């Protein structure tokens, strides 16, 4: 049965980000303005065109589609095609209420690289962690079985080395070409790559190997078809591991943010304090006060 | 108004990108008309970008949604919009030749984790017995070709390099800035050949390359993603310099290795790149792939 948006009204305030490459748009709206004090609340709505399902397209092309001709020369032609309902799914994500930090995170990237030494992290980034971080209530809801419980693909229930593997928020689950799952560990308080020590080795291994094996069983997708990594910086500071189809150029899979789990494990095995001592490189928005702070300590 | 053929039997997905929302299909057409004799067609379909005004108006109307899930402040849905937002850009090549098929065909990729032993025992012998020609590189290094495109050169034959635009950058804007640095010293095949003896050369590429980009384009270094491919397509050490804001093809974690970190790894771990396992993707029809998989079973 069809539902509604979880608020009334949407009045556009700002296009936060738009891209013709992946055909996505991120909108900041005011919602629920006819109640209470009348100022309404902030919501983010993300709309993304979906990947094609090849069998449905071939079936369309076999018939008489609704078309307009845009270009035509000799053996080459371009049309505008207007498919029937089934091919028209738009993937819609809603963040509501959206905080100021959400609004900042999605906004128009003017990004800059920074190389963060271990000491920068300990002295500058860690103390200012709160401002970088979004609520992880959603993570607790999965781990506590209060949301997404029927989406769990695999769970190792061990309170220290265990994890839950679920389809990622970004994936609409309708085809395997952009397969994307997230694994969140049961153990609390591992903020990021920086907290990782050899004590986490059994946890990391179970994520990598039991995650791959669960994906093989559920989706028939082999491990050499997967690109499995974490982000630094993450947006949610509870360790989370992304399992993506290798054939999908996943957004956020760039060398300036993604770190392969197999390699994180081998670094820990070669070098116990690798993630507390070494320098990690990532991108921050140009006006991010953390950037300013990090730049300042990099001469002063 | 009509497709230039009738009927479509799918033959192969030649290529697709679930990130770019495009697919390239080889079909047989006219199989159930004229003769029975099917002709070849390529049809490329691409989703269209959103227009702000159409989306804002759809959303104020409280629209047509099917819940995927919700958790806390987060929820996701399938939305089936009115016709105006559903446009698919459809490109037809008809009749298609075998040369068109070849142009779009792309092999699927498979991941491989190459040990230090794997490289010594399998990969390097395979490389010794044939690779893509690096004549174009030699020709640049000694100015027979592309001397009119040089952005910067350090002539030192051990520790120097030429910095030049990459062929795929049309140079008309900074948004997609793409340059390549090629070292003067011969016989550094890739990352696997790197030792602390290369540190002067790596540091030069990083530091003088950023300088050059700064004087040439006014682009500061913290705007730059600077890295090597592994595997490279050409086996003569080359470093890529792209605008950070450009999500460049080949800058993914499964291929790209930041130059600054490669330098720091050498400082910390002299033999890193001969001993440690490196991870890359190969085309499913690459002879090296079956070689490595056989070795590893
Ligand atoms: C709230 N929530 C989040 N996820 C998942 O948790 C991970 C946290 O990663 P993370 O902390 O490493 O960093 P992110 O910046 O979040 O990575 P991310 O947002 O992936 O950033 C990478 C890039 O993708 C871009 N992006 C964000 N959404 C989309 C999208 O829907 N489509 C496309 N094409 N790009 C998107 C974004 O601009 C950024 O450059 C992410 O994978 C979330 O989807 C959730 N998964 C489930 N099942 N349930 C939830 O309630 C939930
Ligand atoms: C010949 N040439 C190349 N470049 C640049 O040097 C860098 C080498 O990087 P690299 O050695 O790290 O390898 P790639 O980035 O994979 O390179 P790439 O050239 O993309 O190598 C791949 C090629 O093989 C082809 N290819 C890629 N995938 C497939 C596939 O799946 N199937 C088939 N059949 N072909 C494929 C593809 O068309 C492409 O031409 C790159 O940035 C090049 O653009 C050149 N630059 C200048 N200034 N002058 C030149 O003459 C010149
Ligand atoms: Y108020
Ligand atoms: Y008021
Ligand atoms: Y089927």
């Amino acid at each position: 049965a069809p539902v509604r948006l979880p608020f009334s009204g949407f009045r556009l305030q700002k296009v936060l980000r738009e891209s013709a490459r992946d055909k996505i748009i991120f909108l900041h709206g005011k919602v629920n303005e006819a109640s209470g004090d009348g100022d309404g609340e902030d919501a983010v709505v993300i709309l993304e065109k979906t990947p094609f399902q090849v069998e449905q397209v071939a079936q369309l092309l076999t018939g008489s589609p609704e078309l307009q001709l845009q270009f035509s020369n000799d053996i080459y032609s371009t049309y505008h095609l207007f498919p029937p309902r089934q091919l028209n799914d738009v993937k819609t994500t809603v963040v509501y209420p959206a905080t100021e930090k959400h609004l900042q995170k999605y906004l128009r990237q003017d990004l800059r690289l920074i190389r963060e030494t271990g000491d920068d992290y300990r002295n500058i980034t860690l103390p200012h962690l709160e401002s970088q971080s979004l609520s992880i209530q959603w993570v607790y809801n999965i781990l506590d079985k209060k949301a997404e419980a029927d989406r769990i693909v695999f769970e190792n229930p061990d309170p220290s080395d265990g994890f839950v593997l679920i389809p990622d928020l970004k994936w609409n689950q309708q085809q395997l070409d952009d397969l994307y799952l997230i694994a969140i560990c049961h153990r609390r308080g591992i903020r990021s790559l920086r907290d990782l020590t050899p004590e986490h080795l059994p946890l990391l291994r179970n994520i990598l190997h039991q995650g791959q094996e669960a994906i093989l069983q559920r989706y028939r997708m082999k491990g050499d078809h997967l690109r499995v990594y974490l982000h630094y910086l993450p947006s949610y500071y509870h360790l989370n591991v992304h399992f993506t189809a290798l054939g999908f150029e996943a957004p956020g899979s760039g060398v300036e943010r993604a770190h392969l789990l197999a390699e994180v494990i081998e670094n820990l095995e070669c070098d116990p304090r690798h993630y507390q001592q070494r320098t990690l490189t990532f991108a921050l928005r140009a006006d991010d006060p953390l950037l300013k702070l990090l730049q300042e300590a990099q001469q002063s």
